[PDB]
């Protein structure tokens, strides 16, 4: 479940083919005392693999829906994510709003959405990013700097298919 790559420590936990909880940075180099048991995840190939895809929507760069690599995850939620949800079922690379129009949008208030997406078992999929408050950027864990640079990278580079007519 532990993983230390380039500058953050991966905490990637499922219950088989389906995710529950995936994330984490750097903080700790010695946290491996945080658990005396795991401390691996099976490096080869299903961690360097994965590790080069959630890095990879990460940076702008993944291109298509993405919803698969990530695994299917399944519960865990602060007391609400599945209306969120439904928001990055929609919202892509490119859109940016607060919580009121999310929340209005479903059947709830930004207040109880703003938990929801907040604490999210999985933050590098959830538009949460694309969710700040009344005046600007709204996060408490983890986010901010990186909130800031996924916001104008996302703006940034725009990819656009192939010119293909086949008339």
């Amino acid at each position: 479940m532990i993983i230390q790559i380039e500058e953050y420590f991966i905490g990637m936990i499922f219950k088989g083919n389906q995710l529950v909880r995936n994330t984490i940075p750097l903080r700790r180099e010695e946290i491996f005392n945080f658990m005396d048991g795991e401390v691996v995840s099976n490096p080869e190939d299903e961690h360097l693999k994965v590790a080069e895809i959630i890095l990879k929507l990460y940076f702008a760069e993944i291109d298509d829906k993405k919803v698969r690599e990530l695994i299917s995850y399944k519960l865990e939620v602060p007391e609400f994510t599945k209306k969120v949800l439904d928001i990055v079922k929609d919202i892509e690379f490119g859109k940016t709003l607060t919580y009121g129009d999310i929340a209005k949008k479903l059947n709830t208030s930004p207040r109880a959405v703003g938990m929801a997406l907040k604490r999210n078992p999985l933050p590098l999929i959830i538009p949460c990013h694309r969710v700040v408050a009344k005046n600007s950027l709204g996060g408490y864990s983890y986010g901010l700097d990186k909130k800031k640079f996924i916001l104008e990278r996302e703006r940034l580079n725009m990819v656009s298919f192939k010119f293909n007519k086949v008339y």
